[PDB]
């Protein structure tokens, strides 16, 4: 039959792209969420349209706790619960907000820390466990070296998804599994930012002064895990208009 | 009074002792914090105030991650302003360091890799900065990029002590406060690893085919702390023999 | 029909490079040194293929007083054969140990000339020359953990990555988008081959090529600055 | 005997600062210079007059042409030839100046910005080891080459290159007992042609004290990096830049 991926926070934005143009690839799709069950739905609905039977929705909390490995374990499960397969897993959710040094503390460790590695770690350990182009992509970050004032805790998770990338590309090569990432520099500027802040951050892209549109991550993605690909393991692509080459 | 305060983790024993050491011949008071090593500690502290009285102290906490972290956390700067009036300087040293292979339960593993090597530091970082020569070393991993097999939420938590320095030294920067990192190669082995093992990591070095010393680490942290780094922040020195640029 | 130029396009990676690009409609210059009998035997397979689409156009990368002519005159083959040049690929590169401890003056023109300048030079024809426009530079996967002896093929490939990012911020505003493909082990020049965690052999030139195609294609209309390692995880593996 | 330390484009700035503290920790030094003759024998003057014969001058253009390795092999022998020995190689000499993609020939700018900052260093590393205790070479690096200015390719390149060759050297040279580190400062002392409007634009940028690093604040991670304190350190590069490069744009 047709490969099977998950994606992770595929209710929206650029999870929901990679979602898209996995589908559009020839891919069956779990659409992971936590929150976003009426957009999650919506997709799911809008993918079995095009081609029946090729997408499901699975919600779960990334948030670290004592339960988030069975909820990891879960959302591999239900991939292979409805394709009998996974081939693809790309770690794409994310909690963002700043944690300045100077929610209680421990729930922004448990949610930055959780979803943007974590969650990673131990989806890319059931998705393992459960094994042909089979690779793991993880949504990264182009900025991490030159991080924005105040976000250590959201910082310190996308290093250690780097990390990750590259002990899971060099554990999981002898399986056959590729490990990449795709790392967006700005890209759909949170829904909560003001127009002219958008603006102040668009302004700064060396190539076009725009953010990059979902699908332009999408593709960097898309890529990776092609046939195209097969070579490649723990390589980040940056995806990012030039933005982290631009001194202060 | 006039001399200057320290809190050096996991001091007991190895890099952290000779940290402790080399800040105490320096003119520091030091807080000696300890896990289980209790009378390794205790001897140590014994030893600095033969030498001079009431400059050390010790402080036991475990530093795995849980609800009552940044109480720990907290509680270790407290015990150094309470002996000493003050806290200069913050060398984040203990780590928890074993293989987690991706094919003790995660949670535990999870909870003690990134809570020692990254979580604490973070929460050591905000309650050494919210109680303001200050600076702040992390003890990295010069092998971050080019990490020993099996090793993936070890690594995950280096490269997160990464994002920490980098953040950490943006963010306080405007209160003085300097933050850098040490990562050293291979330094003093395992206590129970074969000689014939030692030797198989020693001969990978390319500087004089040995570990570095407890003290070799020790003196890039005394630089990073001395007036001689009075500009240098967000930087990390590698201690590595040249380890790091060897090719498989 | 775009064009594009590759350097060193008569053997090994330059030539799959050029093949892959034909292959996607690209009209391509085969830029040669002493490679005569192969860039034609090339250019000869890919006009049977499609007619007047393949170039050849010598040229000796060694920097020299004419290096700049000869950089020159490999941007205007295209735009003399095809009227545009979209893409430039920097793939020619000279290898050889310069141990610390040919004269050193002729090891640098070679190894900082071809490996460096010449990619300087032919970017900035290219530029003034001057839609989805862009250069590959071709890097180093393993530049941070070079081979031993090697410093100024080391050199010339830092140098190349510290071009690779000035060129993308410089040249951003003209929308020409300027990356790199950075190979392990790929065509040799079986222990190196044991060492790569994916699959314990090297890169055909055919997956380096297929980076190269990625990045200049409208895939990659955002990426600029970016070098994709094609190395199989080799630069992972500790010592 | 004391050790001896060669420090090229020494004669002003950063070189001399080096220079300066490599002296004051007991070093006999040779102060390279290209065209700063005036202030090269005046510098070697006051170092003399704190220790006789402690100090000589030596010049040399660094650009590069194929007399270059005779050039960089002429600086180490006045080590030796003054001095007895050659401890320490700081390759501090530097040019720097925009080299836009879209007077001087670029065939000349290549020559002196790749040659200056690279090709020069390596010929110098080169003769440094072949002439051969606590023996190292220092490169001074730049903290913001991930990030460049705009224009500024070649001085790019040739920075890039520098990193490179540290990293090779110091491989290369290890089982010698030689390290090879570099010191990348971010924003130190401004070009002197540079107005205080445009100074203070960069100065603003820097999260540390909103100030540029002083001359002997790098001299200090040199000399850390030559001391015994960094006795296993090699192939490592210290950013003194007080955060600049974390800033984004
Ligand atoms: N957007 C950019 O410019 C940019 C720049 C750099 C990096 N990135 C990275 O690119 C990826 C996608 O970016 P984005 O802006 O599309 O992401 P986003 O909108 O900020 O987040 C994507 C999804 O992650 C999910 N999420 C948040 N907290 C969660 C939790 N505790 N448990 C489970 N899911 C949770 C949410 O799902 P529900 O909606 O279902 O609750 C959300 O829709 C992310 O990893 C992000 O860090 C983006
Ligand atoms: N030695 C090396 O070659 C090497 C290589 C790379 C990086 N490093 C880094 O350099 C630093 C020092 O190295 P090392 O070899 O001297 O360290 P170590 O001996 O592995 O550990 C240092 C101390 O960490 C403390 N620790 C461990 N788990 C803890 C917990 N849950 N709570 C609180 N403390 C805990 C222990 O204290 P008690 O003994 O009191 O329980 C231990 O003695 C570490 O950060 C290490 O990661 C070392
Ligand atoms: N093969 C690998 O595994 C590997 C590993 C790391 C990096 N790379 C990089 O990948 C790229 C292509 O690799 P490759 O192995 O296919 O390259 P290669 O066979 O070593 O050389 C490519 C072409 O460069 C041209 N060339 C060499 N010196 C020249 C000079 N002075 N003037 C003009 N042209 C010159 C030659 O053209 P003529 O034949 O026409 O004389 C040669 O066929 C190179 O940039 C290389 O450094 C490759
Ligand atoms: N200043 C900063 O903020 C900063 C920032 C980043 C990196 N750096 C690096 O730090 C080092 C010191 O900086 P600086 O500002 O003190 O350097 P600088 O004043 O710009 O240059 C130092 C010396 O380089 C020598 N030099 C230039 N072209 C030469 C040639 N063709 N041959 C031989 N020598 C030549 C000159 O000697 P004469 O005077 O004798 O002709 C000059 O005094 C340099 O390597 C620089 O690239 C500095
Ligand atoms: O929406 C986001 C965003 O615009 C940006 C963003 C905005 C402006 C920037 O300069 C930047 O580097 C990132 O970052 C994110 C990181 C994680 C995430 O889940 C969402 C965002
Ligand atoms: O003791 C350790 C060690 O020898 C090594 C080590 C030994 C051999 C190697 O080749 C290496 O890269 C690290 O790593 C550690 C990391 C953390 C820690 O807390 C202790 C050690
Ligand atoms: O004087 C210099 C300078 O201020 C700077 C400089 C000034 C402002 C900046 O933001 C910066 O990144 C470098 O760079 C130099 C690089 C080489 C050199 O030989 C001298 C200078």
């Amino acid at each position: 039959e047709a490969p099977a991926a998950v994606v992770t926070g595929a209710a929206k934005r650029i999870g929901r792209a990679i979602a898209v143009k996995l589908h559009q690839t020839g891919y069956r799709v779990v659409i992971h969420y936590h929150n976003s069950a009426e957009a999650a739905v919506s997709l799911a609905d809008e993918l079995n349209k095009e081609r029946s039977n090729t997408a499901v929705v699975c919600q779960a909390d990334l948030t670290n706790s004592n339960v988030l490995p069975a909820s990891c374990e879960e959302i591999i499960n239900s991939c292979f619960r409805a394709f009998g397969r996974c081939d693809v897993l790309v770690n794409n959710a994310s909690a963002f907000y700043p944690t300045p040094l100077v929610k209680t503390v421990e729930t922004q460790v448990a949610e930055l820390i959780g979803t943007n590695a974590i969650a990673p770690f131990l989806l890319t350990m059931s998705f393992a466990q459960r094994q042909s182009n089979l690779s793991i992509v993880n949504l990264c970050d182009a900025m991490v070296d030159q991080p924005c004032m105040a976000f250590s805790l959201y910082n310190m998770g996308k290093h250690a998804l780097v990390g990750l990338t590259q002990s899971a590309a060099l554990e999981l090569a002898p399986y056959g599994i590729r490990v990449n990432g795709v790392a967006p520099g700005v890209s759909l500027l949170p829904v909560a930012m003001g127009e002219e802040e958008k603006d102040k951050w668009r302004r700064k892209v060396p190539l076009g002064r725009r953010e990059a549109s979902a699908e332009q991550i999408a593709d960097a993605v898309i890529f990776l895990v092609s046939g195209s690909a097969q070579y490649i393991t723990g390589s980040i692509i940056k995806v990012d208009g030039g933005l982290s080459l631009v001194h202060a």
